[PDB]
C-alpha cells in the first residue's frame, strides 16, 4: 500500500484542509489524518470535537482515516506504516519553516513531505484567521465545512 | 468622494506610517488613521497618547482625520463609508501574511487594500524595534516624528 | 479630480488584469490603461488589437480611458495629470523587482505606486502563461474576457 | 495503481534530480521521468543523450521508466494513466513560478503537483550551472551521477 | 587587527553556529562570540552552559574568544573595538527580519552585518528545532557538537 | 592579510556598488574590484571604460584595487591569494539565486560568499536599471558616481 499522514492541529479544520486531504486520497492508498493538539491548553475546540469535525468533514473520502497523534509526527508517521508527510501551501504560509521541519524530518526518520498548493478560493483561510474573525463577528462560512460552521454557530448564539 | 482608511496599532506612529499616511492623503480625497489596540493591555503608550501623537504628527494633512477603531478593521472601514485601506511595506513586512489578510478582507467585505513601498530612509524602523532599541538605549530619533521623540525622551529621563 | 494608471503591455488582457482595472476604476476618480509596447517586436497582437481588446473588456467602466503609452511610464503617468500607478499582485508575481521599480519611479518622478492583490480564481494567468498554454492547445478561456477569447481561437482555426 | 511523473529538460540529469526520483519511486508505484526539451535548439546534449543519461542513472529504481514527452506537461500526464507531478525544490528555484505553474496545470487538467525538498547536498546544483561551471572549468563530479559525469569529461577532452 | 562579533543566544550552540564561527575566524584576524541572554528566564541552558558549551566546541579557533554580551548588539560590538557582525543564513532564517536589524544597527551605530549561508548539511538546524525534537524524543547529535550532545543527553537521561 | 573580491560587471559602476566596496574596505586589508564581462558582447561601456569609471569613483579608498577578472570566480578570487567575496544585497536581487551560487563557489573552491545590505538611498539602483531609465531620458545622477555620470551624459548629448 501507498500512503500518507496529514498532521496538524485542525482547530478547527477549514476547507483548505479538506482540500488537501483530497489530494492525498486521490493520490495514496490509504491517508490518515493526524490530529496534533496543544503542548499547553491554547485550542478552541476540545480534542474529541475536532475529531468529529474531521469525520464529518471527510466522509466522501472513503480510503482516509482519522488518528489523534502523539510525540514527534515522524514517529507517528512510521506507527501508520508510512514515510511521507502530505502538506498544503496557502497565501500566508511560512515556506522556509516549512522546509525546515521537512529537511529534519527526513534527516531524523527519512520521512518524506510533499507540499501542495491548495485551491485558490481556499487559499486564504487558516484556523486560526477564520477564528480570529468568527470571534470578532465576521463570516467565514464559505470558507468552512459545514460540520464546522454548525458548531462554530453554537459557540456564538 | 474618494477614501482609505490607514489602521494600526501605531505604539507609537513612526515617520514609516507618516510617509505612509501623506501618500494615501495625496491620492485619495479623504483618509482616516484607524487606531487599532491591543487586545489585552501590553502596550506602551495608552491610547490617549497614541491619538495625540498622529494627530501632532499630521497637522500638515488636511484631508486626514484620527479616529479609534474597533471591531474587524472591514467593518470600520466601511462605518467610514470607505472600501478601501491603505498599508505600508518595509523592510521586515510579513508580506505573505498581509496578502492573506488583504484577501481574507476583501472575502468579508468587498473591501481592498493597497499596499504601498515605505520611503527608503524610513524602511526599516517599526514600533517594536523603535521601543527595543530606545529601551536598551538607543538612538531612533530620525525614524520618529519630533511629538513622539518627546514622549520617549520623558519616559526615559 | 483623484487618478490613477494602469500600465502594462496587456499581450493579451486578461481577467487578473481586468480585476485590477475594476479595483482603480473603484477607488479613484479616473482610471488610465496604459499600453506599453515591446522595444522590439516580440508580441503575439499588435498594438491596434491590443486596445482593442482592453476597451472591449472594460465597458463597464464609464471612468475608465484606454491609451498607448510611450517612453518612461512615469513620465506617461504625469502627462495624464496624475502621481499614481496601480499594479496587481498574483502568484509568480517577481515582488522583488515590482519594489525596485516602484522605489524608482517614485525617485526619479515623486510617482506612487500601489499595488492591489488579484481576485484568487484570477491569480495565476498570466498574458505568458495563457499564450503559452493557448498554443500548445490548452483551454484558458475561464482566464480571459470574452473579447480575447474570440481573438484567440481565431489565430488557432 | 497510484503514479506520478517527474518532468524536465534534463541537460543533463543532476543528483538532484535523482534524488527527486528516487523519493517519488518510494512513494508511488509507478514514476515516468518525462524528458520535455527546447521549442528551439538550444541544449548540450542531445534527446537521445539525455535519455540514456537518465535511465543509466536509475537501474536502481525498477518501478521507473524514461519516456520523451510533447506538448503540456498535463496531456503527457494524463496520457500515462496518471493525475500527478512530482517537482523538487532547491536553492534557487523560483518558488512563485512553480506555483503559478502548478495551479494552472491544476486549472486545465486537474493534474496535482507535489513538491519535495531535494536532499541538502544536491540542493545548490542545477543543469545550467552544472554546465556552467563544467565549461569554465570547474569540478562538479559530485553533483552529477556518473553516466553523466563520463560524457562530460568526453566533451572536454 | 580586522575582527567581527558572532551574536546569538546559543542555547544551545549547533553545528550551524560552529560553521559560521569558523568562517568568520578564517576571514577576520579576531572573532568574539557573543552570547546575548533572555530578557526573561525561558533557556534551557543557563548561561554559564552555554559559555562552556561554545569553548568547548570551539577549542580549534585559537583566534576566536566568548564572552557574555548586554544591551545593544552594537553598543557591545563596539566596545569591542569592531565594526561588523557576522550572521549565518540557514533554511527557515527570517531574512527580511535580518536585513531589518542589520540596517537599524548599521543606522545607530554604524556596524556591519555581513551575512555567510551556512553548509548545506548544517543548514536546517536551529537552537530551538534541536531542543524540541530533542526533547519529544529524537535524535540530532549529527547537527550538535559533541559538548552539546553530552550535555543533551545528561537533561534527559 | 584579509582580503575580499567584489565581483561584478559593473556596467556601469553605481553607488550601490560603491556602498559596498567601501563596505569591504573597512572590513578587509585589501579589496580587489573584479570586472567580469559579458561572454557575449552586450555591454553599454567597454572594459576599458568599465575599468576607469570604477577606478576614478573609488580613490577615497587606498586599499581597494581594480582588475579585470577571467573564468570562475572562484578562480580569480584564489589568484588573489584570497577566500572570500562581498557582495551587497539590494531591493530586487534574487537572493535564492546568490545562495545557489554561494553554496556551489563554496562546494567548487572552498570560497566564502560574505553578503552586505546596500545603505537604503542606494537600495534600488541597478546597473541595468540606471541604463534603461537613462536611455528612456530619466534623471540617476543621484544613484551614480559623478565619473559615470559625466560618461552617461556624453553618450546622450
Ligand atoms: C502538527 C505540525 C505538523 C504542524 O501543526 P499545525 O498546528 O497544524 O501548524 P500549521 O501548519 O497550521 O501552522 C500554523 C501554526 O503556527 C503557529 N503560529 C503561531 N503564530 C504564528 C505566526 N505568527 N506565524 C506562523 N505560525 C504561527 C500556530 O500555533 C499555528 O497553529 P495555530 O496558530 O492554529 O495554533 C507540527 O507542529 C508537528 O509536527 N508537531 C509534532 C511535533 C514534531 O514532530 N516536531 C518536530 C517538527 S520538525
Ligand atoms: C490593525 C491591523 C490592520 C494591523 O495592526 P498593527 O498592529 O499595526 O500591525 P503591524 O502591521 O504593525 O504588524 C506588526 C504586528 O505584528 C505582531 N507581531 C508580533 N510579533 C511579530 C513577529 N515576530 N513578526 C511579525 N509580526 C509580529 C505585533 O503585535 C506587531 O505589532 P506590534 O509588534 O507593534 O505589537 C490588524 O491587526 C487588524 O486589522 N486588526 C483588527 C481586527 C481584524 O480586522 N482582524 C481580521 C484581519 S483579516
Ligand atoms: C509596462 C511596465 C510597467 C510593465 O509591463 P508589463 O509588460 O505588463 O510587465 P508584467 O508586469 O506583465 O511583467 C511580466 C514581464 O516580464 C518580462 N519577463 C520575461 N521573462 C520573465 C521571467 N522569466 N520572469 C518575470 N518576468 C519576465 C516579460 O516581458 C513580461 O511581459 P511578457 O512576458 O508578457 O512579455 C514596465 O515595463 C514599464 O514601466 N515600462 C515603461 C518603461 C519604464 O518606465 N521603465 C523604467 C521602469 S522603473
Ligand atoms: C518541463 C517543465 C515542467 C519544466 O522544465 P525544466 O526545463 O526542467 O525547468 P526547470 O525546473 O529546470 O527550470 C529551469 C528552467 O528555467 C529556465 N530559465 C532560464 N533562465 C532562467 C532564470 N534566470 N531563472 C529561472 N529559470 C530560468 C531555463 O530554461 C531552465 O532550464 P534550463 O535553464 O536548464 O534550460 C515545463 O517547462 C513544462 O511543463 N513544459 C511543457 C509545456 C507546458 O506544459 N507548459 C505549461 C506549463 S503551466
Ligand atoms: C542576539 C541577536 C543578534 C539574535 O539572537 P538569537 O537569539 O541567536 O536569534 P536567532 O538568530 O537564533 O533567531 C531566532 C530567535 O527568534 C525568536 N523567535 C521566536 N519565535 C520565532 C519564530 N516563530 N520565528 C522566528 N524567530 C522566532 C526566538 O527567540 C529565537 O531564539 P530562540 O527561538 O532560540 O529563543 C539579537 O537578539 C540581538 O541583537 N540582541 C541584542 C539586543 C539588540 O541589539 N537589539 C536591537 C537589534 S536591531
Ligand atoms: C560576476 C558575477 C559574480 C555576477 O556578475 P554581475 O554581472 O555583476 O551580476 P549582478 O549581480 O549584477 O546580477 C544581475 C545580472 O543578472 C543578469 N540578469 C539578466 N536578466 C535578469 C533578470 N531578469 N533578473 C535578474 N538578473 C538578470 C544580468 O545580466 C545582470 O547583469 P546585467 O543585467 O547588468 O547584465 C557572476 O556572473 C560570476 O561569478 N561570473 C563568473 C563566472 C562564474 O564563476 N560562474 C559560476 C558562478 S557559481
Amino acid at each position: 500500500m501507498t500512503g500518507a499522514v496529514c498532521p496538524g492541529s485542525f482547530d478547527p479544520v477549514t476547507l483548505g484542509h479538506v482540500d488537501i486531504f483530497e489530494r492525498a486520497a486521490a493520490q495514496f492508498d490509504e491517508v490518515v489524518v493526524a490530529i496534533l493538539v496543544n503542548p499547553a491548553k491554547t485550542g478552541m475546540f476540545d480534542l474529541d470535537e475536532r475529531i468529529a469535525m474531521v469525520k464529518e468533514s471527510t466522509t466522501h473520502l472513503p480510503n482516509l482515516r482519522v488518528q489523534v497523534g502523539h510525540g514527534l509526527v515522524v514517529d507517528f508517521v512510521r506507527s501508520c506504516g508510512m514515510t511521507a508527510i502530505v502538506k498544503g501551501l496557502r497565501t500566508g504560509t511560512d515556506f522556509e519553516y516549512e522546509l525546515q521541519m521537512a529537511q529534519m524530518n527526513k534527516h531524523i526518520a527519512g520521512v518524506d513531505t510533499f507540499f501542495v498548493a491548495t485551491a485558490p478560493r481556499y487559499s486564504f483561510v487558516s484556523s486560526s484567521l477564520a477564528k480570529e474573525v468568527a470571534m470578532l463577528g465576521g463570516d467565514v462560512s464559505e470558507l468552512l465545512p459545514e460540520p464546522v460552521n454548525r458548531r462554530l454557530r453554537d459557540r456564538l448564539n
